[PDB]
This record gives structure tokens, sequence and C-alpha cells, in this order.
């Protein structure tokens, strides 16, 4: 049906047995990231060819490939031979999380290490983490993870409440040997737990919590179409999801009157970075690619009715590749209802005796992922005025260490020994844009203040200018909170009616970017995490500000490399790339357990509609 | 019992009781002000000593005058007779708005302005507004208004969509006369109705939305005692309402266990202002004080449930006087309710097999208000980790103007012909900080980023510093988003259990704050809006931002006044003052009716409490 449908079990299944027949499967061959490829760019083109790509790994250690498969045709598009090295390792395999621990635990340095601690190596639990390129020659071009332990006292232990710090091993998951083992001196283990189930710590549960009950009797006002397309209140769009994204959202457009206006041709968040701040050997290399490295969908959630997604819920339960091609489903694992939002327009007028109120609703979208210690929502809202926005909620158990005896300038004190390294979680909204079709543009708006002289004797005018960044080379953009910057997105060749380029203005929330000295690793590998925006010209293998390899990545792909064309993307197919994250300097009441913090931007039209969109909403 | 109870009926017709018997309500006399006053700073006030603040224009042009008296003992304890030229005049009355169009009426140079035009003068509304100080010399001492007209071609039909621009006149409302018609020109009156209500407008209205029914079983989860004494989720507080600032609150604290530590004394939005930024002599003299010039606690709008509050609303209907002392009860003008607010925390732990997830609240207590075009919703709320957080949404319709022929830098064009002047809604919380008690300080808190080398040869660290408000004189600050500029407030004398002060931390919205020229006369008048935030020594009688008769006040009262003293404010009573605002270039999209827009900020407990405060919430 839909080119943008889901991928079925069927389709998975399929690819599994194309790769197979094609020689690319065998039994050492392990499916790293497997998803459907986006319809080129047509109209609807040559009818429906579902195309997947796929990373294939290889345990006994030949060289990876990338290959496109067409499941319509059966047939191998194109394979090619990945020379990790240069390229990049493909996503980390969570069999290769498991190995870490085991290995670790018959290593006679760690067994040393945790001996010097009086830990029982049956009791510490290792967090077997992304490697990242540093320092380590031997590591090029091999499949590392760099291990730092926890103790877990007993199997509903908290076992983050007791890092042990001091101590890092580094582990070649493919040949299966400890390369290294760091013991920089013992640190003492904190000792209180962080069990948020314990009465012991919870105390008496409050009774003083009514029910709110939120029904819709005659059921939600979205309509779902051949799967995952979705209906409400104008709107219209493909609610997709991929292994490594999460959810994405394709053909986002709205019905204005008779005419189906294009607004953003898909948007994901297409990186995650969440980059430590401690200057300790031990954790110093730490920097989560949620999105590149571990892939967000991959570990999204089973959502719970009634907890994780309350009201009149429609759930998606989409389907992915397991390590061996075998289609897996995560039930339940997208939520979609309407809720309430407040007041949506309201005046009260004194000279025609007219009061009117209209009440606001926005469309939800929304996964939930575990990377570890921490969780993360991932919330897509339509507003009935056309506002699209995006909000990323961070909960979880924050990533623990031991808190130094001297204070520390890039930790904080969360309980007794018990510390808190500071970091980030920046995300990479990859907004391909399609304000009224293609021909798009983007001009950065910032607030003008003016002089008090001829022309505004009493000083009270301010303006605002707009520069359109018309080549890639002048597209790399930071925020300017001060002068109100945004930047609007419009078609210089569809104008409203009163003659002026249609738009939409995304309103970042200019929260602090990429903290990391220019010169790191780290500022190389997310280089995009250190600009607020960044425009380019739309290329089918541009995808991933960071590139299709970030595991054991250095720069040299992603958004830098891309911007270097210097494209022209004046009144051109573009795509949008923001920058936004937290800055973390986790407080005591982050502790044993975080408490939703929030993160995002949104678009509003900006001269898109020739009058409110909203006129035509009921009294209610 | 409670000193902070809202003031009954009763206790108004006591007040105008005690001011006729003391010959201070005479026939010319006109209460322009009435507010029961806050208890002063005692630890155990014993004898509750009730008392009311009353501004008394005299009608007849004789000095108004200040007046304070005691509704428990029925006396008159303070009346001074005030020289307005010097400390500005007092909040214009309805009677005032209302005689502006009327003079006009039979004012020659009006009616000759009007029929060059080709209106009806039966048909032309003027906007009285507030005059503010410029070059007229003449005014000085005087209370004027300077009104601007839109035509209303029928009863409901909407005057905004047809401003009459190139003209303004300027009415002694105490005198009765038009001190000056200005007519810079002729400007076609936009003929585009913007009736919002007319299906000739909306089209056939949406039948799409199903209903989103929000109930609660067993009721409200918070109590209200004492008429406005609230409790929910362990939080406390008194809901107080004056005529000025609206919604009030008092006393905000939290139940950590068996204490119940107080975090804010007094919370209230004290000063909102609505510069505009045309530089047209028609409008460069625009600028609302819709606190201190309009009173918004007098237009606050009777709320209707399921439309203006949606679920289970519990509301108070606060009482005020009118122009003589009558009381004037406001039927449902505070709703208050608590609502669901998703996710409050959660994690799925690989390691001990616990999944956990909570549902965050929030309670709810807002009102709303119509300044003449605009209406304006203000909310406060409550969370239960702690988070208090304010939000103004903006609605109503914009004023217009004519769109100059050949486009303007200082007006977008809405509809043929018709022009929205740009203009800044801008705020001013007044924050009486008690984190834990009143011994506070406030420290400014920016992210440090680090060089690579030595200590951070990884070049991955970040840090933060913190730099004490010492004095008044270095507590006037500004934002910086770029650093993640924030500002905590700290008891210094109360600890935590890792013996760290307590502290709330206020994140900002980091919007631009004023525009205008700092040699305007706006910028001089509304100083507060010039910084993002400001700390004052806490003083009895520094309510206002602005001061305390900001109608055609020449300029630097309230903060910059109060900032002057240069206090210590190190360990000290505080009080918070924070500005934030919208700033408005009006969209296509916000007319003929504008969709709500939004601006606020919050404060998150920092090293407040031992660790989370939502341990102990049930799971549902
Ligand atoms: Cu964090
Ligand atoms: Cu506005």
């Amino acid at each position: 049906a839909s080119p943008f449908r889901l991928a079925s079990a069927g389709e998975i299944s399929e690819v599994q047995g194309i790769l197979r027949t094609a020689g690319l499967l065998g039994p050492e061959k392990r499916i790293a990231y497997l998803g459907v490829l986006d319809p080129a760019r047509g109209a609807g083109s040559e009818a429906e060819d579902r195309r997947f790509r796929v990373f294939i790994h290889d345990v006994s250690g030949a060289r990876p490939q990338e290959v496109t498969v067409s499941v319509t045709n059966g047939t191998v598009i194109s394979a090619v031979e990945l020379d990790t090295a240069a390229t990049g390792e493909l996503p980390v395999l969570e069999e290769e999380f498991e190995v870490v621990e085991q290995l670790l635990a018959t290593d006679e340095r760690w067994l040393k290490a945790l001996a010097a601690r009086n830990l029982d190596v049956s009791k510490v639990r290792v967090a077997p983490l992304s490697a990242g390129v540093f320092e380590y020659a031997e590591e090029r071009g091999r499949r590392i993870l760099r291990g730092l332990a926890f103790v877990q006292d007993f199997p509903e232990d908290s076992a983050w409440a007791h890092p042990v710090d001091g101590l890092v091993a580094y582990v070649d998951v493919v040949s299966k040997e400890v390369t290294r083992v760091i013991d920089t001196g013992v640190f003492p283990v904190p000792a209180e737990h962080g069990n948020y189930t314990d009465p012991e710590l919870t105390g008496p549960l409050r009774t003083t919590q009514k029910p709110i009950s939120i029904t819709q009797p005659e059921g939600p006002s979205f309509t779902v179409t051949g799967g995952n397309h979705i209906e409400w209140e104008k709107w219209s769009l493909d609610v997709g999801f991929d292994v490594r994204e999460g959810v994405v959202l394709h053909n986002i457009a709205f019905r204005d009157g008779d005419r189906l206006r294009p607004i953003i041709n898909r948007a994901s968040i297409a990186e995650m970075v969440v980059p430590y701040g401690d200057p300790s050997p031990i954790r110093s290399w730490q920097n989560y690619f949620d999105t590149g490295e571990y892939l967000v969908g991959q570990y999204a959630n089973s959502l719970e009715l009634g907890c994780d997604c309350l009201g009149d819920i429609t759930y998606l339960s989409p389907v992915i590749s397991d390590a061996f091609g075998n289609p897996r489903e995560i039930r339940n694992g997208i939520c979609m209802h309407e809720e309430d939002w407040g007041i949506l327009a309201k005046h009260s007028d004194l000279w025609s005796g007219i009061n009117y109120t209209r009440r606001n609703r926005r469309m939800v979208i929304s996964f939930f992922t575990t990377i570890g210690n921490y969780d993360y929502g991932f919330y897509w809202y339509l507003y009935l005025d056309g506002t699209i926005e995006f909000e990323a909620k961070a909960t979880g158990v924050v990533f623990t260490s031991a808190f130094p005896e001297g204070g520390s300038d890039n930790i904080s004190q969360l309980a007794p020994g018990l510390g808190a390294p500071f970091h980030q979680h920046i995300f990479s909204a990859r907004l391909d844009m399609a304000i009224d079709g293609f021909t798009n543009r983007v001009e950065e708006e910032d607030v003008v203040r003016q002089t008090m002289g001829p022309g505004n004797e009493r000083g009270n005018a301010f303006s605002r200018k707009r520069t359109v960044l018309t080549r890639e080379s002048e597209a790399v953009r930071e925020a300017d909170a001060r002068t109100g910057r945004t930047w609007i997105i419009s078609n210089p060749e569809s104008k409203n009616r009163l003659n002026e380029p249609v738009g939409y203005k995304l309103h970042a929330h200019n929260q602090p970017t990429l903290l990391a000295d220019p010169g790191s690793s780290i500022a190389r590998r997310a280089a995009f995490a250190t600009k607020d925006l960044w425009v380019t010209r739309y290329a089918d293998d541009e995808r991933y500000p960071t590139g299709d390899f970030v595991n054991q990545h250095s720069g040299g792909a992603g958004l830098p490399s891309y911007i270097a064309q210097d494209r022209d993307i004046d009144g051109q197919d573009i795509v949008v790339w923001h920058t936004f994250g937290l800055t973390h300097f986790p407080r005591v009441e982050d502790w044993p357990i975080m408490p939703v913090d929030t993160v995002g931007f949104k678009l509003r039209p900006e001269g898109f509609f020739d009058r409110s969109p909203v006129l035509d909403v009921p009294a209610n």
C-alpha cells in the first residue's frame, strides 16, 4: 500500500532470505542494523520498491558489509565491504554487551583490582560502554567496549548506587580479549543503597493522590489508516519507526481548505550524544552516541496502558530485526493519543459584547527507550494551530562515580561518597523541510534595536532583520537568545494572500551546546553538537549528523563533511539539523532516581496560512 | 483566622464606611485602588490588625490621597495627600476611560478628522489608553488619556479590524477637555471584518473533535480550608487576590517529612508592560502598564466550567471595590485544580529486573484578565517534585494600525491594508524569597568551559561557577543563555545532609528584554524590563518594580530607585524580581483572533531536599 508503511515481520524475514540467498548472511554473520529506506524523491515514482539497508557484522573478524536489498525484487542492490578503521565500526551488538562482564570475571588483572577493594566478583556488574577514539593505536580496526564496575549487593539492588571508581577495563568483543585493565587507585565504594522501590527508603506511600480519569467516550479524534497513517484535525502524516532513530515522522502536512499542504517531509532525532565532563581517566572517554552507537529504537520499551500512556491510546508495535535477521516485535512501543491543551484562543470584547473562548488540543506520538542507566522519552506534538513540537524527556538513574574527598569541579555529590560526573544530553533533530513543497530556504531572524534620533525621536522603535542562508558554507549558525534569534524556513515560490512567502519559524530553547574543548575527540566526533543550527542541501546518503558509522569513528564524516560541498540552499530541497540539549550538574534531588527533565524545540507557522487556521474550531 | 484570608465583601463595605465617616469619601471622591495589606514581618502576630490601602482620586482636581485604614479598629491609620506631578498619577478609573469617546464625539477637530474619512461618528469606538510622559509640559499634574479610533460597523462587529490611522487625541479626563487632536494624514481604514464568530469567516465548524473528559471520581487531592488555604501533595500556600496584581500566592511551603519548609514568602506578577515599537507619532507613546496603570485584577474574567477550566475545578470568587467603595464579586474569577503531567520518573533496570514508572501532577492556580483588545491568562503551577512554575498565556485581538504603503520596519501586515505594530509583553515576577526562612542570598551560576591541557588532556572537562550577589549595586543581572546562566537562591544557614546550603534554581526562558533605546521614556519608566533579574533587600514599601503610582510618572521609580540604596543582600531578607516577556512581530496567523502564545519561568529545588521528594508517590 503506502510506501511509508511500517516494515512488517514478513519483509524482515524476506530481507534475511535475500541476504542468505546472496551468500551475505552465513552463520558467522550478524545484523548490526536493518531499516527500510524511504522512497526516492518522486511524486509516487516507478511503483513500489521497498528497499532495506543492512549493516552486516562478522563475528569471525572478517570485514563487515553495508548492503541495500530490494525486498520487492528479491535482489541485492549493493553490498560493500567496509574498512572500519577508516569509516567506522558498526553499531554495538546486544550480544557484545553481555561479553564484557563475563570476560572480565576471569581476567586476573580485574580480579586483582576487585580483590584490592574486597569486592565479590559475582556481585560486580559491569556497564559495557562505547569506546570512542583516543590514544590507543591497538584499537584501530577493532571492536572495543570499555567497562565500568558497579556493585550489586542482592538481586533487586540498584547497582548504580555503588560505583567502583579508579577502575576501568577495555575489552575486544570480537577476539574476546581484555586488552587493558586500568586501576588508578582504590576509592571507597559508596554504601548507601538507592532502592527507590524499598519501603525502607520510600517510607509509607502517599495515600493523598486521588484518581484523575481521562476518557474519550466516543473514541479518539484521529484515524489510523494503512497501519501508521494518521489523520487528526487537518493534520496528515505517517508514523515510521527505525531501529537507530526510533519514531520517525513522514509527510507532515496540513489540510488547508481543499489542499493538503506539506510542511515537513521527514522529522527524526538523527543523533543523540551524552558527553561526560569529568577529566578522570576512568571516565574521560565516556560519550554515549545513544542513537548512533547504541540505536535507541532497538531498546524501545513496551508501554503500559495506565501509567505510561494515560487516556484513550492507540498503539503501534513496530517490528525490527534481531541479530540473525529474524523479525522481533516491540509490543506497544509507540503511543498515540490526543490530549487537551488548555485555552486555544480567548477574547471578551466590550464593544461587541461577544465573549469567545476555544480550547486547544494536541496529537501526541511518543516512545520511551532505555540505555543502561538512563531512560528517554521522545515526544512529537501537533497542535490545532499548526504548531509542531518535539520534546525529549530524560529520566532514569544518573551515572555515578565516587565523590572525591576534597570535592570536585566536575562531579557533584548526591550522597555520602557518591558522585555524579557533569555531562550533557544533546540531540540533533533532522528536519527534511517541505514548506508547501521542496523549494525552501532558511532565513536567520534577529530582533533589531534602533537608536533614538531622527525618525525615532521617542526611542521606542524596534525592528527585525532576516538573512537568507544561500550556500551551505554560511549555514552553520549559533543561537543568540539576547536578540531573540530564530530561523524561518520558507518557500520563496509559494506566497500567502498578502504576497509573502509562506513560512514556519523555528523556536529553539537556546540551551548551551557542546562544552568540550574544540580540539577534543568528542568535539570532532560530535561536531554537530557544537552549533545550534545547520542547513544542508538534501542528499539520500546524508542521514545522520555523525555519519553512518559512529562507533569508534573519528571525525571526517557527518555534517562538517556535508557542509564543505557548499551547495545552493536558497530555494532548494533542504534539510535543517537542529542541535538542542540539557547540561546536567546532578542534584541530590536527582538521586536515587531522576525526575523527568525536558528539552525540545518547536516550529510555528509564519505567514503560512492566510489567517488563523483555527476559526472553524467548535465551542465544544 | 488566617491573616492571609481573602477580603470579604463586608470588609470592603467597612473600609467604605470608615472612609466616608472620616469625611474622605465625598461625592467627588473616587477609589482608584483598594487592597488589603499583607501582615508585616512578625514571627508571632497575636493581635491581628487587618488593614487596607486605598488610593483616593478627586474628580474636582483636588489633590488625591493615599489612605490606610484598619478594618479591625474601624480607624484611619494614615491619609497622605499626593503631589501627582512629583510622584505620579493614580490608576485610571473605568469612568475616565468612558468619557474619552463621548468627549471627542463633540469636538470639532475630531469630527473634522472623521468627516474627512467619511466615518460615522456613532460607529467610531475609541481605545482610551494611558498617556505616559512625553514632551507636553502642560500635562504635568494633569490626568490625560490618549485615544485611538477604531470603526465598529455594527454591534457584534470587531472594531479592531478597522483602525483609523493618522489620528490620535489627548484628553484631560478631569477637566474633560480635548487637549489636542493630531491628524497626520489619512490612511485607508482596513475594510475586511475580523468577525471570528461569523460563519462567513469561520466556514462550517469542525465536527471532527471527539470529547476528552477529565474527571475525578473521588474529587480533588487538594484541600481548601479557610476559604483560600491550599494543601496539595505536601505543598502548602494561601491564594490571595489583589485588584492591581491579580492572583497572589502567599507562604509557599513544602512539608518535608516533619517540617513545613518555606520556599517563597510571596509570589506575584508585580507589573506587566506592553511597549509598542512603531515610531509613528500616532502610536510612539503607546505603553500599557497593565498591572500598574490598568490594574489586572479589576478586569479578571468570570471563568466558565468546562470552557475555561476543564476537569474537577474549585473556584474562588474574589471581591474587589468599585469606584465608590461598594464590594463587587468576580464570580469564579479563580480556577484551582490538579492535572496529570505525564511521567514523573521511569527506569527499566536490566540488572535488578525492576521496571519503575511514576506519573507527575501539577496543582494549577489561575485567572484570566482582559485589557481592551488583549486577554491574558496567569497560571501558577506546583509540581510533585517541588518545582514551582509560572506561565503567562497571551491571547485576544492584536492591536492594529494601517499597514503603510511600501511596507514598514516596525509593523507587520495581517490582512489587506491592515497593520500590526511590533510590541513586547514583558512581565515582572516579584518573588519575596523565603528558602527555609528569610536568611537568603543569590548566586549567579554560569557553565564554565575548560581548555584542553594538564588536568584535562582529553579536553572533555566542563565545570560551573557561582558568584554571590552581595550588594544591590551588583544585583542587576542579565541573561546569558549561551553559558546556561541561572540564579540560585539559597539559605546559607540551612544546609542539607551533604552540608551544602539548601537552594532553588531559577530557570529563565532567556527571551529578549526591553528593546527601546536606553534614553527613551519607556526605558526610564519600565527600567525593570531592561534586565532579566533583580535582587533587592526586602522593604514593606517596595511592592512594584515600577513604583506605586505608575500612571504618567516621569521615570526612575520602582526598581532602579530601590537598587540605588545599595543594601546588603548576602544572607538577608531578599526579593527576586524576574523580568520575562514575549517580543511580538504579529503574524497573519494571529488575525482575526490570536492563538495563545506563552512565556514563563520556573524554579527547581537545588539541594533543597536530601534526596528525591517523590519517592513516596504510589504506583498508579
Ligand atoms: Cu543527565
Ligand atoms: Cu502581542
